[PDB]
């Protein structure tokens, strides 16, 4: 892989897949405080897939690692807020996390390789 910019469209396509997945529905918009009134007593940094997509489309991610950090925050927030490791919403977050990780792995690898290639002659 050579193309330093290719990650962005790859991430757009992966977000499209995630938004079509039923398991994403609890995570597509910010958590509703009327539904979960003490959410911000537990969760310091909310995150959701609409926020991630908007950040990407605004040109506010520099790398796929930044996007990957925010997506992982969606899942760590679900784990931190879950009352049970058997709860429905958390259970959906685990399947969606596995899907995400399986797909993001090549995006990250190819970007990092492409960038190492770009920098291969940094010293000369």
């Amino acid at each position: 892989s050579y193309d330093i910019q290719a990650w962005k469209k790859q991430c757009e396509e992966l977000l499209n897949l995630i938004f079509q997945c039923e398991d994403s529905e609890p995570f597509r918009q910010p958590v509703d405080l009327l539904e979960y009134p003490d959410y911000r007593d537990i969760i310091d940094t909310p995150m959701d897939f609409a926020t991630v997509r908007e950040t990407l489309e605004a040109g506010n991610y520099e790398s796929p690692m930044e996007l990957c950090k925010d997506v992982r925050l969606i899942f760590s927030n679900s784990k931190a807020y879950t009352p049970s490791k058997r709860s429905r919403i958390y259970s959906m977050s685990l399947r969606l996390s596995a899907f995400f990780e399986e797909h993001i792995s090549s995006v990250l690898s190819d970007y990092k390789s492409a960038l190492r290639f770009h920098k291969r002659n940094t010293i000369t």
